């Protein structure tokens, strides 16, 4: 996996010095090479560990002379690929237009080697594993590598551009994905010069991939910038100020099922939200926030908060009457208990109460037909695990139509123990009303702060804490057994104690202080120790490091919800009906232009 | 200490200046030189205050003139040294290499000066009384001044390199020790050049350390990778990435017992945690703790959280009964105590208690056995001061296993009061699991950063705390004598009103106020002055002193626990036995490279 890569290369580097033509195909020692070349003793076609050539080692030296004196020896060394495990069909071709020996591969190219080699090893693939992702062929070799020459040469010994990889990557596919972009738009553009015969651009991946959405999923900004380039028109300029015409053919995209924008804005890299900032792609999804999204998404929000009055409303009122059974056992409290469902309605307010039930339960099953189709649709941990898609409030709300059902189910049933589906759908349904959060910017970077700090920060507070809760608990379990529990009834059993130090922790009840009577000398010690440690310093250690990563990823979480607000956009007029969405841009057909949907901007540049 | 050389300082000016002839050197004005040398009245051989000569108050001065005519008359001037305190064995020779003038070297060792005088002052020392260590040999004046030319004529005219001063040092030991390595890495290239017959590189101090290791335990990291080219090979390099093979004989260190990393991460220097970034070590100490040191240290972890559990779970369950004297005084709540050894098991359930009591008694002393030859191994000061290797986790495990041995002690005996050394126990064991989050990215930092406020925030908040709870409290308890204790049971005496001037700082308590009675006056004006000055200044000032603290050393505490990993690393495979840890690297033996046991990294350079 990575330690055998390792021992696959001493097994090369000890082939290679243990034939003596190997080794000196490395050291480029000419004579002692024609010595042992003279003589037909030696073997011409040996392999080495990975089934590499001699020619492959004189190749991976830069050693042109003793390339050439094999070639000359022998003309069929070019047409061998290497025939074993991370080099299934690696040529030295590959290894040549690698190293930029334009030499090498004229001579190289001179005896006839295969232009079209396909080199499907495990180390030419797209893996975390390798350094480099450059193709299996050798133009790709040649377009990643960045050198002009030996592209324009390998163009002209064969070598269609048309060819497709593994993972369906053209050459076009491979030059987006490479970093160090200075040289990779003027290598895009010259072989987009070579293309004359569907056009190459056009070209998918086997993921189904346009080079144009490879750009938008990868990040790329500056060969996006370079593409819209070609995909664009100035239509005027007057003195400071120009008009420009881009082209929403690629961007908008009507006719196919993925479109561009939900290839962007659900893609897992660090990157490619900065690609919704550029020049047709902000003003564009600004344009659909502004004419339709806002007023939309403000709407659903308005209903959706209705929606949670009314469940709220028919939570408050319960049927709930007095208990039958007498409470002859002290220290209970319940005095009320939820009745049957055959005398739950009847009365005119109960009926009020059963139609709202009827609009809670009509709500939650539409809150499923619309969401477990997008959890069968896009995989579900991009679903959930993205903060740009609204991932953890997707969860919850699955979780609450899925306790308002199970309560729907224990009301028909008769089932005790409403109380607690309840009050976790309460809990839940009413905190998805911070989804609707991301419309605004008073709201949004501020709610998605308070995600951050819940999978950051809270975690990495809650694990010392309930370190500290579970001590210091056990020790004020273990002060009080001794003592009577009707004095302090705080630190009874276990589980009070527990709950009784997290509530110490926060600071949130006060200190157990029986004045009346002796309190134990060790509690005072022990309760001074959780004073210090944890009332003092730890609390506000978080506030601390909260204000410390408050500060820092800051813009992060604007430019988070400079995304959120186009996945809220794109999230849209693919759920709702298209005569709600009319389609973006100026069209083409009024103007004799083609039907292309265009949209103009006009800026100030002086 | 430092005025005794302030002292001898002025002594040896005035016996400079004392003396025509000391003084006319100094001056280097050469006919009175010639004046009072042509005489014979004078002496030669005359001592300073630190028994120097004039020759060497003619190269101290860079008297060149002064120092050839002193020579001229007297030829054997070169071959006395200085013979007091502070300069045992300087010559002039020391002198006149350490200010670079090569005319005098030239000209004092044509008299034939001792190229191995060994100069044992107390001013040539490693200590931190003196501003250099430029060493006891001429040889290792010339190296650490930085002068080529010096440092040749000294190796054309004898001076062995294999020369030790003291603490074992050899000149590169003290090359490597020097500051300011623009010259240092020409310099130890130039001696290596020169070392031609044990290598040098192996000659180790008399603490034992080889110039590799002195390297790794100083810091000195452009040294360290500048030691490391000369023990790598480059493999092979294809393009824009390479593959190079590094040596682990001198970074992992099979054979010898104390190891090259144990002297890195267990250093006293502020660096030296820096050097685990470099090329080899950090990609060694990565795959060590990925492959072997993270599962082994979640195996460990979750060992002791079980093993915790159950201390926890015989601690809960005591052999607690009913009291034997009733209570006739108030204010007493102890209804229960702690029954006899004889009364204490007999029952299945206090067999089950005691089969884990025996649990916990058998995993104390492991954790003795385990920690008490590391206080034996390193010293106790190192031991429990370094935060890298978990010094306060070792000193409260100590503390932990001690506490449930005289709890031990104390249940066979049947004396009192268990509940404090239970009590000490949990808190200390639990916060002991506090140990195990150095092996998360999420947890690490944080735990030591808990471990630096602790040490740094909480005890300069806590003296002035102190005095201000012992001021308030004073004057609490001293506003409330004169009034009834059953009302306000606080500042009833002086251990009551301290504690609860103590809780009424942290907000804990809430104000006391009985509205049913009439409050004094006095206790609302200082009440108002301690919530003005503690409550509301004092508390949120550490809040805000923590923040400061927090934003400032969060890179040092980045950094903190990527060397503590590197600590958990190396803690592990000196305790555990080998077959759970195989060797680390790709074996030579294998390839034929003479069992060295590399390690190959492969990087993208371009």
């Amino acid at each position: 996996w990575e330690q055998y890569r390792d021992r696959v290369n001493m097994l090369q580097q000890e082939r290679i010095r243990d034939s003596p033509l190997l080794q000196a195909a490395k050291e480029n020692d000419l004579r002692l090479l024609k010595i042992l070349l003279l003589n037909q003793s030696c073997d011409f076609q040996q392999r080495g560990a990975v089934g590499e050539t001699a020619l492959h080692v004189a190749a991976l030296y830069d050693n042109l002379e003793a390339a050439t004196l094999l070639m000359e020896a022998a003309p069929e060394l070019a047409k061998e690929p290497a025939l074993c495990e991370p080099f299934v069909g690696q040529t030295a071709l590959h290894i040549a237009v690698m190293n930029q020996n334009l030499n090498l591969v004229r001579a190289l190219l001179a005896r006839g080697a295969s232009v079209s080699a396909r080199a499907t090893g495990a180390a030419f693939r797209r893996s975390p594993h390798n350094l480099i992702y450059y193709g299996e062929h050798p133009l790709s070799f040649a377009a990643c590598v960045g050198s002009e020459e030996i592209v324009r040469l390998l163009i002209e010994h064969g070598a269609d551009i048309r060819a497709q990889d593994s993972l369906g990557n053209t050459v076009l596919h491979i030059l987006i994905l490479q970093p160090n972009k200075t040289f990779a738009c003027q290598m895009y553009n010259l072989l987009l010069s070579y293309d004359e015969h569907q056009s190459l651009e056009l070209v998918p991946n086997h993921q189904g991939l346009t080079p144009f959405k490879l750009a938008g999923v990868e990040g790329n900004t500056v060969m996006f910038q370079h593409l819209m380039q070609k995909r664009k028109h100035v239509q005027w300029t007057c003195g400071p100020l120009t008009s420009t015409l881009y082209d929403l053919t690629e961007i908008d995209s009507w006719g196919e099922e993925l479109s561009f924008l939900e290839l962007v804005v659900s893609s897992k890299k660090r990157e490619a939200r900065q690609i919704l900032e550029q020049t047709p792609v902000k003003e564009l999804v600004s344009f659909k926030w502004k004419k339709y999204g806002r007023p939309y998404f403000c709407v659903l929000a308005s209903l959706y908060i209705l929606y949670m009055i009314c469940f709220t409303t028919c939570c408050i009122y319960r049927p709930l009457k007095l208990r039958d059974d007498n409470r002859t056992d002290p220290r209970d409290i319940t005095i009320l208990q939820q009745k049957l469902l055959q005398e739950a309605y009847v009365t005119h307010q109960d009926n009020i109460r059963l139609v709202g039930e009827l609009v809670t339960v009509t709500g939650a099953v539409i809150i499923l037909l619309l969401e477990i189709p997008d959890i069968f649709r896009v995989g579900a941990s991009r679903y959930f695990g993205q903060t740009i898609l609204g991932g953890p409030f997707h969860v919850i709300i699955i979780t609450y139509a899925s306790l308002v059902l199970l309560t729907m189910v224990m009301r028909l049933t008769n089932m005790n123990g409403e109380v607690v589906p309840l009050s976790f759908a309460l809990v839940l349904g009413w905190c998805s009303v911070m989804y609707f959060a991301r419309g605004f910017q008073m709201l949004g970077p501020f709610t998605i702060m308070i995600q951050k700090m819940i999978f950051g920060d809270l975690m990495r507070f809650c694990w010392l804490m309930a370190v500290v809760i579970l001590g210091f608990a056990s020790a004020f379990h273990i002060t009080f057994q001794t003592e009577d529990p009707n004095n302090l009834g705080e630190f009874s059993d276990y589980p009070t104690a527990l709950f009784s130090t997290f509530e110490l922790f926060l600071t949130i009840i006060d200190g157990p202080a029986n004045y009346s009577v002796d309190l134990p000398f060790m509690y005072c010690i022990t309760y001074a120790a959780f004073a210090i440690i944890a009332t003092l310093l730890m609390l506000n250690l978080f506030i601390a490091m909260m204000g410390d990563t408050h500060w820092r990823v800051a813009q992060e979480r604007d430019e988070l919800w400079r995304a959120q607000v186009v996945a809220t956009t794109v999230m849209l007029e693919r759920k709702m009906p298209r005569f709600l969405w009319p389609r973006s841009g100026i069209c083409g057909y009024e103007y004799g232009l083609g039907d292309r949907w265009f949209l103009r901007v006009e800026n100030h540049h002086d």
